[PDB]
């Protein structure tokens, strides 16, 4: 979209104020996102990626229901910012966009750069849960299919390469044998689920923590700002997700693999905060899996990255060709550190369910 077209984007809204100037805001993977800059307030305008979420009713329903909660509950939340139509978001000129408050005074982090912030991430996605339970499962749609659903995702990632469009499996041979020799780990927690000994939460499915905003000031956890994927699932794709993104010592596309490690100083300190949150709740199902979620979630999206590196890009942001390769590599990487530190993480988790 040219300046122009988002300043027309922009006129759709109850903006408080002139717009001044929008610009491209972060390095998400999937919406596209701008920074609208003000004489007074700023916001986030997003376009949806419809092409990932074309159900953007259900989508923005989900949106408009966590949030309205929230709110009735005093705590901080992304808020909407309606259509001068009065409506929670707008089809315009062949994209779905809304509209946000920008949130002040708000750090957010694409690497853990202390073991306290994590530990923060820790009770912010572990609070997240107990917020979660008070919906019944059948309120929230699930806004993309199979989402965690291991099994599943290897389904596409083997027809991706069957499919081999661009012809990139040559120069993948490795990783791509990395993830068909995994195969059999893939099904741990769906099986659970499907058997009812791991129970049916519902959970916020994108973990990151880019995904929650600190404060500038205190550190303290001020508001979770994805709220896209919330649907059923298990506490272990909040948990696991969270240590796939932030108990790695580097970024998700780091290309200097020998900077790319598992720390379990990082693990035990996210592990201290979201057990801290919900020591009572947990079962001894979930206790038991939480350092094998984190291996299942980093390989599901390991797996994902090459899948879209093998269909050309499709379904990731990239800057570079081989850019989803370089992810998936650190996914890789990660996971056989994880396999390494088994014992380690899991007299981790023993530690903190005793100590709590
Ligand atoms: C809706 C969607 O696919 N979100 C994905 C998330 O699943 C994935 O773990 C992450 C990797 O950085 O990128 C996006 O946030």
């Amino acid at each position: 979209n040219t300046n122009e077209a988002l300043f027309d984007v922009a006129s759709h809204f109850a903006l408080e104020g002139t717009v001044d100037s929008i610009e491209p805001y972060g390095d998400g993977h999937i919406n596209t996102t701008y920074l609208v800059t003000t004489d007074g307030p700023r916001y986030i305008l997003q376009r949806m990626n419809t092409g990932i979420f074309p159900d953007t009713v259900n989508l923005m329903r989900n949106v408009e229901l966590v949030t309205s909660t929230l709110k009735a509950q005093g705590k901080e939340t992304l808020d909407i910012v309606r259509t001068t139509s009065g409506d929670t978001w707008a089809e315009i000129d062949g994209g779905a966009w809304r509209v946000y408050k920008f949130i002040e005074h708000t750090m957010s982090y694409n690497l853990v750069p202390n073991p306290d912030v994590f530990r923060e991430a820790g009770r912010a996605f572990g609070d997240f849960q107990n917020f979660l339970s008070g919906f019944d499962a059948n309120q929230l749609t699930e806004t993309i299919a199979h989402f965690h659903d291991t099994p599943h995702r290897f389904e596409d990632f083997k027809k991706a390469l069957a499919a081999d469009e661009l012809g990139r499996a040559a120069g993948c041979g490795p990783e791509i044998e990395f993830y068909l020799s995994h195969a059999d780990q893939y099904a741990v927690v769906m099986d659970g689920l499907r058997d009812g000994s791991i129970p049916l939460r519902v959970t916020h499915n994108d973990t990151k923590l880019n995904n929650i905003l600190m404060d500038a000031t205190t550190g303290k956890a001020r508001a979770i700002i994805d709220l896209d994927t919330i649907m059923p699932g298990s506490m272990l794709f909040d948990f696991g997700d969270s240590i796939r993104f932030g108990a790695s010592t580097a970024l998700e596309d780091e290309r200097d693999l020998d900077k790319v490690h598992f720390s379990t100083e990082l693990f035990r300190a996210y592990t201290e905060g979201f057990v801290g949150e919900l020591r009572d709740s947990i079962t001894a199902r979930e206790a038991e899996l939480l350092p094998f979620s984190g291996n299942l979630l980093t390989m599901e999206c390991g797996m994902r990255f090459l899948a879209d590196y093998l269909e050309g890009d499709v379904y990731f942001a990239t800057k570079y060709p081989e850019h989803n390769l370089v992810r998936s590599r650190t996914q890789i990487k990660l996971v056989r550190e994880m396999e390494q530190r088994a014992d380690e993480t899991r007299a981790i988790v023993a530690d903190v369910m005793e100590t709590t």
